[PDB]
């Protein structure tokens, strides 16, 4: 076998250290897979409840004629709420890595769950999209705020929502948690100049082939 | 036999509360490193109160294509870029609820911090035109930080 | 090694000087490394309140 | 869609 332990690097690449030199020295054994471990971890949570206020005011005068005059003020005050778009959900979360190799380009897959059922399953956009993650740190780095998952279009322009139900139990003891289902990252290769390339190079290749032919440690 | 004449004028004030206002941020970025970045897109939080109000790409509007050493855009004599907008393009407004819009009319200030930035390198092709589309920092970002030693 | 500080400039491009000629001359050294630090600052912020 | 209001109104009216 050319990969042993089953990822993108070859016997010899890892051995001879001839690979990304993010990569943890006990990967370089070619018993020991190159092979990122990312989690994604909420801070808190947000909810903007969108009701739509109003006010307003007014006066009135009349005369009439038969001799009779009037006057009078008037002031009202409204709120109005729809039931299946109630709120708009925004966590704040924080990606580690606890493997041995950097993934670029990460990008989690999130679903969100209150009491027993998944609002909304979210892919990370170009806003949420790490460029680096090294082993052992987190993405944004120790000494940041962490990012915002605002949105769940693909294009970062659908605000999550939430409705009535799910609102109204969300202002009691109930919480959301967050949990990542998957995430997709690159890997880095040189190609014909030493250029590093991170672009063709999907980490999911190779997952389910090192789950398969590994034990776990932890 | 009657008449009348009335007359009436009123006003009124609505607002959304998950959409209670639009934040616009005035931005310049700077290069403090030895190697120009070719088409600079910064990675940005607003965060206020302890809380992250938007974690904003920089979409075309917003992205630098020279920045030097030492020098930052825009240059040194132009005002500010406008942080505008949190789509692919370009067309929706960052917005805040009515408890931020409450808090920040008030001693609570929106901070900024980058959380990253991508670019591009030079390299001469084949014929000799230099080319900075493939050819992205991040991929060694991590390997120059792992071999080496900071100075600032 | 090709690439001793992990640039994406071998040591014969740096040395050499047969790179960016943008890149600072510190930066043409096989030891310090050719790396850009950007950094934003925010120099005011703007409130528009859509009533 | 849901939707409450309220107000109040004063007057007065010479003869
Ligand atoms: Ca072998
Ligand atoms: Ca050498």
């Amino acid at each position: 076998e050319s990969n042993t332990a089953g990822d993108p690097y070859t016997d010899y690449q890892k051995a001879s250290g001839s690979i990304d030199k993010a990569i943890k020295l006990e990967a370089r054994d070619p018993l020991v897979a190159a092979y990122p471990v990312v989690g994604v971890g909420m801070e808190n949570l947000i909810i903007s409840t969108n009701e739509h206020a109003s006010s307003d005011q007014g006066k009135t005068v009349s005369r009439a004629t038969t001799v009779q005059d009037s006057n009078g003020e008037s002031w009202n005050t409204g709120l109005s709420i729809n039931k299946g778009e109630s709120a708009y959900i925004n966590a704040n979360v924080r990606y580690y890595n606890t493997g041995t190799a950097p993934m670029y380009k990460v990008t989690p897959t999130t679903n969100l769950v209150l009491d027993g059922e998944t609002l909304a399953t979210i892919k990370a956009q170009d806003n949420q999209i790490g460029n680096n993650l090294s082993p052992n740190e987190t993405y944004p780095k120790k000494g940041l705020s962490p990012l915002a998952l605002n949105t769940m279009d693909q294009f970062n322009a659908r605000l999550i929502p939430i409705n009535y139900d799910q609102l109204k139990k969300l202002d009691s003891g109930k919480q959301i948690k967050l949990e990542t289902t998957q995430v997709s990252g690159n890997y880095g290769t040189k190609n014909s100049q030493g250029q590093i390339i991170t672009e063709g190079n999907s980490w999911s290749n190779y997952i389910s082939q090192i789950d398969s032919v590994s034990a776990s440690i932890i």
